[PDB]
């Protein structure tokens, strides 16, 4: 899901080395783990990203902090794009309501005005943003499309969060299962301490993810202390299920994006989605009115000093 802008040394969530060739300036717009491979403490390149994804970078892959070059979101920034002190280009990371410290980035250069969306959840709090609303002619738009394709119909997160609440409403005596990426629907978790009035218990690394995001103080790692443990989603399998089953009776829930089967009667999928609909989406280009729209063409005029920059 990488992407190289074409004739530029930019690439967005792209960490190939030798696929790349002419990167040199490597950003990363969330944390993961599908975005970020080849991302490891090995990692020696320059590497672009928000302040909450700084920490999550150098905590858990490892990554060496003097290759992290952190960016306040909201405020545009210089980068070179050249070895001399000739050519730079502008970045301007908006908020994507996607995760914990996502971004959508803005660049401005020799190569036009590109606004890179990533994985994105639309809100029209995002068209009020002064970097889209000095009337730039955004000149290509790599958006995210995830919920474009005319396959598969998934419900809002809000939707899926409905219908989980009326799952552990029918199960007021059983231990509830829920199964997760290592990013992402911390909140969620918040509304079920709420609704259910108890702890939830995670592992030692999420609780750190939840202080780092300055969450309620609804979480524990005491197995003990509720009904609602949150666990890797590689988890809920149906081996695991018996084993649970064994001691207390415990539903599992799987939200997710995908086209699961439950591989057991006590494990629910539920379809989760955190990209923006079409309708929002048709709104949303409407609004930027982006010269072309490119999915997750001219080729501009490189200046000399960075047609050096790209072949080292
Ligand atoms: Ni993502």
């Amino acid at each position: 899901n990488g992407v190289l802008i074409p004739h530029t040394p930019i690439a967005v969530d792209f960490w190939s080395l030798r696929r790349a060739g002419t990167a040199r300036l490597f950003f990363l717009s969330h944390m993961h783990s599908d975005h970020t491979v080849g991302l490891s403490s090995t990692w020696a390149r320059p590497l672009y990203c928000s302040p909450i994804t700084a920490h999550l970078l150098h905590r858990h892959l490892q990554v060496s902090k003097q290759w992290i070059q952190a960016l306040e979101v909201g405020e545009s920034h210089v980068l070179p794009l050249d070895e001399i002190g000739q050519e730079t280009m502008t970045v301007t990371l908006l908020d994507a309501n996607h995760c914990p410290g996502s971004v959508m980035f803005l660049f401005e250069g020799y190569f036009g005005t590109i606004l890179y969306t990533g994985d994105f959840r639309y809100t029209p709090s995002m068209l009020k943003e002064p970097a889209l609303t000095l009337g730039k002619q955004i000149h290509t738009l790599y958006l995210d499309n995830t919920n474009c394709n005319p396959a598969l119909v998934l419900p809002s997160r809000q939707e899926a969060a409905h219908q989980i609440v009326q799952l552990i409403r029918k199960h007021p005596q059983h231990n509830i299962k829920i199964g997760l990426y290592s990013l992402g629907k911390e909140s969620l978790l918040e509304q079920l301490a709420l609704e259910f009035q108890t702890w939830v218990v995670l592992s030692p690394r999420r609780l750190e993810l939840v202080q780092l995001l300055g969450l309620a103080d609804v979480f524990t790692v005491e197995e003990k202390a509720g009904r609602i443990h949150a666990v890797d989603h590689m988890e809920i399998c149906h081996s695991n299920m018996l084993r649970w089953n064994q001691t207390h009776p415990t539903i599992a829930i799987l939200p997710t994006s995908r086209k699961i089967h439950s591989s057991h009667p006590d494990i629910h999928v539920i379809p989760y989605s955190d990209h923006s609909s079409y309708s929002e989406l048709r709104a949303f280009v409407a609004a930027l009115k982006p010269c072309q729209v490119v999915p997750i063409i001219s080729v501009p005029l490189i200046p000399d000093s960075v047609q050096q920059y790209m072949s080292s």
